[PDB]
């Protein structure tokens, strides 16, 4: 196996311990990664502070006791706000966009270590459940779908590109539908937290699928001859799906070229951090959402036993389960709600 | 079921005699093609001429009888030089991307329509199987797969960057082994004549997209952070398998989000005007190889009556599968000793 990067990064993860042959793995990964949702660029630099970003969020996802964003120490042996700093000064989200990453690292890591029966990821996992719309929005710092957007604006030196809340909620919530969509065989065998069609109804799939597609072909249309803004629909559409072709990290070769087959002492003490490490609402959502809003929901004192072939977080009563249907079914119209071109 | 394209080709094909409903199609698919295979660019008026191009080529595709390139007429409301002039001038293969997309509409036309039992068809499908590497440069004027790489520098005002003829062998036959191998059910059940692994061993499928996808990451890879190159890999990474996702032509939705289940007198007067309308080499390609240069081989008299569940052109004899295999089983070499940049 022969892992291909650019040799910028090919001696990042200095007194990082792990196997050099597993370095060269996580920085291919960052590489084609980057180059999937990303495959246009004109700031080497900022590109190259974006892969760092993804390389930190691998080895998160891998082994979370590696990565503590709560420490004030360097991550990984990177300047963690130094890194958002090459990427994002000057463009009009680097605040917000920080605090996007770190509530990524924060969750992630806790997850992908023995903080996963924790009182922060519980708290996490029942707020995933709380609306549709938050969930999409829990979603998106999850896949970092509203950062990489951010990211393809600052790549491309569009320092002055920006979207509404409301228009990012959108966006993203095509990305992570398509994506979803897609990802959901691979995640129900996972036992994954974070699948949108671990809640969203299992009959409706195919159909999101088509019509968030079809939505990214109409924005497409509406902002054609402005070239800036294909940077935002290529993410969403090589994002939507295509990466399981293209990154050697999923399984496309090997399925044979087929798709489809309580201490709460830390929790408050975080709260405390949110400025800093949680997304803009994310403390709300906990507080609000931690302990489950639903009588009549499935929550779980802890979800760090992980279950397979089967969702792992909480499971929707009869009535959330219709108003999530009801918030999939009206997608068109929220979309053009904040998109009035789609109007057209 | 609603169209999307930009409005600058709403009043295109003007006194076409297709209906309105058709011709919105028509449109979507340009635009969605053109998007996906050159996501990027930065001169609109080239990139329209491009879709003008897919527009003209999609219905050669649909009805051959509707568009003549050996006639002085205009092609379907367009003149062709000037679209290729629009995409092409100042390039470096204008006139060659003129006789490649000539090509392409000689025999895409002649194969949509009762052409297809005459004798240009039958040398022509004859020629694709006479070796390894002349079905790979056959295959690719018959995708257009060098005139994108082409029309992708040209969509970006690269205007100096071009290709050896070895190189662009090797450029195609990834992009062309990529979707190929995707494309194989399908191209099977449509008793294709133009499809890689109806020629190339089915039992080295899986393994040929591998070495392509695997080479295309080292390429890119060795290509970082001139950026100019990566409307090179984007378009091969795109084509390659991943517009069966995006495009709304295909039937990734239909199948439920899963991927994988002898009058000679106008064939002379043709070689005779082979510097306008063939590829360079072609003619000698049909006049060498059009009758089968292998008495083991299995030719037909005639490649217009449509064949289904198996692939329609040329069986290969034992000896010519082994030499086929042995081509494709020296892929990497082949690509190496053209793209030294690889040796590393
Ligand atoms: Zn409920
Ligand atoms: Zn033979």
């Amino acid at each position: 196996m022969t892992w291909y990067y650019p040799p910028d990064i090919a001696s990042d993860l200095q007194s990082v311990n792990l196997p050099a042959e597993l370095k060269g793995e996580i920085f291919a990964c960052a590489w084609e990664y980057t180059r999937c949702v990303i495959p246009n660029y004109t700031n080497w630099n900022r590109y190259v502070a974006f892969m760092r970003t993804i390389i930190i969020g691998v080895i998160a996802e891998f082994r979370g006791e590696m990565v503590d964003v709560t420490a004030s120490t360097s991550i990984l042996g990177y300047d963690l706000d130094g890194v958002l700093a090459a990427l994002f000064e000057g463009t009009p989200g680097h605040k917000e966009m920080a605090r996007e990453y770190k509530t990524f690292l924060l969750i992630t890591a806790d997850k992908a270590s023995e903080r996963r029966d924790g009182e922060l990821f519980r708290r996490y996992v029942n707020a995933l459940a709380q609306s549709p719309r938050h969930w999409f929005r829990m979603r998106d710092c999850d896949a970092l779908a509203r950062f990489t957007i951010a990211s393809a604006l600052a790549c491309n030196d569009l320092d002055d590109i920006w979207y509404t809340e409301e228009q990012f909620e959108i966006l993203t919530e095509i990305g992570d539908t398509l994506y979803d969509a897609v990802a959901f065989y691979k995640h129900r065998a996972e036992g994954e937290t974070n699948s949108t069609f671990a809640y969203m109804p299992e009959d409706l799939r195919i159909k999101a699928y088509s019509e968030c597609r079809e939505i990214l072909w109409a924005l497409d249309a509406a902002w054609a001859r402005n070239p800036k803004l294909v940077n935002v629909i290529n993410f969403l559409r090589f994002f939507g799906g295509p990466i399981h072709m293209m990154m050697r990290r999923y399984r496309f070769v090997e399925e044979n070229l087929t798709i489809g087959k309580r201490n709460t002492q830390r929790y408050k003490a975080l709260i405390g951090r949110s400025e800093e490490l949680m997304f803009p609402g994310l403390a709300e959502f906990l507080e609000v959402g931690g302990d489950g809003v639903c009588d009549k929901c499935r929550y779980r004192e802890s979800y760090g036993a992980e279950v397979s072939h089967q969702f792992g977080g909480v499971e929707l009563c009869s009535e959330c389960k219709l108003s999530w249907r009801q918030y999939l079914e009206c997608f068109v119209e929220r979309a053009a709600d904040v998109f009035p071109e789609l109007k057209t």
